[PDB]
DNA sequence: ACGCAGGTCCTGGCAGCTAA
DNA sequence: TTTAGCTGCCAGGACCTGCG
């Protein structure tokens, strides 16, 4: 049986103990010692301690670069495959970046949430009204 | 003559498996 | 058997880039 719950979440444990430990999920949870940003576990911690190093372990066999992560290897490969799994659903178009797809799917929406605080003109997204704000800084 | 959007890789979050 | 650590996989984002 399984008598103590979390509040938000609603997840059971035997243990109280077990309870204390999961809810500084909610809340005293593991903290990087030098940008101070705070992490769910301990092993997601262990992988963003990398990107202080700046060391890229993963090498593409292909062209030679190297990646911070596996997950983006396998990504960069199916370029040189020429592999797009992905598909837009409504347009057809399709890509090897599953980010870039979903990025996609967005702009049929025509939802404009980014809008500039100097001129008012509205943006779909936010790197846009980045580089549009950056010609505003004349002089 | 600049907004638009696609290319590319970096970051962090959980589910599920697996080693301690 | 329990549990912590590990991996795959994924959503989101930043930065560059040429096109119309
Ligand atoms: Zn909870
Ligand atoms: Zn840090
Ligand atoms: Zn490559
Ligand atoms: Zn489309
Ligand atoms: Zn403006």
């Amino acid at each position: 049986s399984k008598s103590f719950t979390c509040d938000q979440c609603g997840k059971y444990f035997s243990q109280k103990r077990q309870l204390k430990s999961h809810y500084r999920v909610h809340t005293s949870l593991p903290e990087c010692s030098h940008c101070h940003r705070k992490f769910m576990d301990v092993s997601q911690l262990k992988k963003h301690l990398r990107t202080h190093t700046g060391e890229k372990p993963f090498t593409c066999e292909i062209c030679g670069k190297s990646f911070t992560a596996k997950s983006s290897l396998q990504t960069h490969i199916r370029i040189h495959r020429g592999e797009k799994p992905y598909s837009c659903s409504i347009c057809g178009k399709c890509f090897s970046d599953s980010s870039a797809k979903r990025r996609h799917c967005i702009l049929h929406t025509g939802k404009k949430p980014f809008s500039c605080p100097e001129c008012g003109l509205q943006f779909a997204r936010l790197d846009n009204l980045k580089a549009h704000l950056k010609i505003h800084s004349k002089e």
